[PDB]
């Protein structure tokens, strides 16, 4: 009755890694790797407490009313400057999920190409799938997608746009780097194609300085096809749900109006909020993150160095949150899985982040969360999960 | 190029009358009845500073964190609470803005026919619009649907759902009453028909009762058809983007899954702090809310009653935030919005609220926002605009 009752999306959504991740911070008996839930010891309770306190005094009024699609005004100005654009740019999404599903509708149809890795992320590959798309795929490496691969399919495809995480993708870790952001860019160029940048971890480089991004370097040539999209997700905190989209001014009204049906405006507070935080001292705080997770990630690849047989490859990231973790082709990670939670460890088997398929063998593993020894005592019992698998 | 690399959901969603809606900060000279703008006099912007403090300070790591979909436990359990049902049959989402996209997507795909009056609520038509439906409709009047012509539309056509706001709907402010709830929901079951129904209004009742709900109906029938809407935006704050949906377990994990896929997850700090605001006092505070609206409505009838010339006709709502006003056919509401400009008023004009268009000659007037005298004032400039426009 209800599956007759049902429209075409209803198929189109069975996915659950998303919310079956999302039901991860238990009480608290998991050692997790799975999921890139920031790091807790980085949120500025005290202060968040104290600003909401007073914005609610204060500016109650604004807070709790309805209030522009587009976003908290002094919010939009903050970004375009953090972003080298004008506030009339700028939209505040609620998480960069939202800018996902933004973007799918406004670009896909049933049976429209679209372009992203494999693998890719899994928010990603949900938000659009929505939308009954063919799914183009590029294989993703250490040093981002194949771009050889990519001009074979640009000559047979013309994609609605690609969808790149050029910098620490979501799940391997891939940096694209510089000369490689160029190729991409004068491919794209050249068509006339549309490019998603999902920026999430700009701010969570290991090295000494960011590359420019794909929208900087299209800025820089004069190229109005890069739509940006950045969130406070990794940088502050996920659980308020605030994220902005730039995009030249005809993409942007489209997405602007996608989101006005979609939830009306983000929440006010949480927007007013994410501002009074960051308005002073973001550098700083930037530096601060940075300094979390690359420590973080050098105790998960000691840890997977002295723990981890031979067999079985893993990525070692320049940022981000991530780890990528290949088995020898015939091991499953899902039964991997089974073992690593006997043990109370959680990671997220490879499978979701492929579009289309395959990646069984693979798995990602996330370092955000746990702190040195948290992460020394998981790897621990990963390594004993995965010696008795190869045995 | 802009225009050539969108899809058709690009096409589907031109509408932006809510944007310039919620625009309305308009500074200060104009006297609007645009927008249902809940009374800012009832934000209870003190407990709401302390409780978020309080929620960031003692409860900041799960508050700032990522969240599961199906949202915080204890909102849950208040909402099932509150309305009768299991908490795991409710679904809190990012205002009912959110659940009405959900439904959408999960109902609805292109050429799909789906019911609702002319006029209703055009947050609702902006959401449906996007998946390209045949939108079929029925009359609205001051009790609710025309059940005549809906009894047609049901032999010529099976609509996906039926979407209704039985109590003081947007736009008109019309009530259902007891005995064509009834028989709605007869024409349902005998059918196997999906009811979406809208309950933003269903505290903001005049009289002595608020009447029970099509889905109180349908359960006291045993029918699982109903899938029911209620927001915190119309009783607490609309700023906060904290609402709800119940429904059959299928439909409501259709609703989850396809939420994921949205935004992740409704903000914790905001679900938080609806919960702490309302889990003490909650029918002492909507007795405050109720008797506010009762007081608004009567000094916008009053000031209607000696302002305006007999010849325009408008409604005495029962409850909620909104009288409809019908012009002499022949003449234009978007003419006297331009008009009622130059007398420094504002409105929002019919046509949006039809789905197929008509209402030229109709108009949404709220009584939400504005104190007595500024109601008084507003009308008596739109009573002279009208007499300009009737000379
Ligand atoms: C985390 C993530 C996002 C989604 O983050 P939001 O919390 O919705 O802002 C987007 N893209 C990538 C690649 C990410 O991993
Ligand atoms: C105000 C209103 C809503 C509530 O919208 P939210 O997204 O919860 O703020 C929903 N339906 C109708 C008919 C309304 O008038
Ligand atoms: C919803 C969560 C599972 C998503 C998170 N950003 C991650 O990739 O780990």
């Amino acid at each position: 009755s209800w599956s007759e009752a049902f429209g075409k999306g209803a198929g189109r959504i069975q996915a659950s890694t998303i919310r079956e991740l999302l039901k991860l911070t238990q009480r608290p008996g998991i050692l997790s790797f799975a999921g890139g839930l920031p790091a807790p010891e980085l949120f500025p309770k005290e202060e968040a407490a104290e600003a909401a306190a007073r914005i609610l005094r204060e500016k109650g009024e604004v807070a709790l009313q309805y209030s522009p699609t587009e976003g908290y005004a002094p919010l939009r100005a903050f970004v375009a400057e953090w972003i080298g654009v004008r506030p009339e740019e700028v939209l505040i999404t609620t998480g960069s999920q939202q800018a996902l599903d933004l973007v799918g509708k406004v670009f896909l149809d049933e049976g429209s190409p679209v372009l992203l890795e494999a693998p890719s992320y899994m928010g990603a590959i949900q938000a659009f799938r929505l939308q009954g798309p063919r799914f183009l795929t590029v294989p993703a490496g250490e040093e981002g997608p194949d771009l050889d691969a990519l001009e074979e399919v640009l000559k047979r495809e013309r994609p609605r746009f690609l969808y790149l995480i050029p910098s620490f993708q979501n799940p391997t870790g891939g940096l694209t780097p510089l000369p490689a952001r160029k190729r991409l860019l004068q491919m794209v160029m050249e068509r006339g194609l549309v490019v998603v940048e999902d920026d999430a971890y700009r701010e969570l480089y290991f090295g000494e300085a960011r590359l420019p991004s794909l929208f900087e370097l299209a800025r820089e040539a004069g190229y109005p096809g890069v739509i940006y999209l950045g969130s406070f997700s990794k940088v502050l905190s996920p659980g308020l749900r605030v994220a902005f989209a730039v995009a030249h001014p005809e993409a942007l009204q489209k997405l602007v109006q996608a989101k006005q049906g979609a939830d009306l405006h983000t929440p006010m507070l949480n927007q007013m909020l994410v501002h009074e935080l960051l308005k002073e001292g973001f550098s700083e705080r930037l530096e601060r993150v940075r300094r979390v997770y690359r420590e973080k990630a050098q105790a998960m690849l000691h840890a997977l160095d002295r723990e981890v047989p031979k067999e079985v490859r893993y990525t070692r990231p320049k940022g981000g949150m991530f780890v990528w973790m290949e088995l020898p082709k015939g091991l499953s990670a899902e039964g991997l899985f089974r073992r690593a939670l006997e043990e109370n460890v959680a990671f997220v088997p490879g499978g979701p982040f492929f579009a289309n398929g395959g990646g069984e063998n693979t798995l990602r593993l996330s370092y955000a969360t746990l702190d040195r020894e948290g992460i020394a005592e998981g790897v621990r019992r990963l390594g004993r999960a995965l010696k008795g698998l190869l045995a």
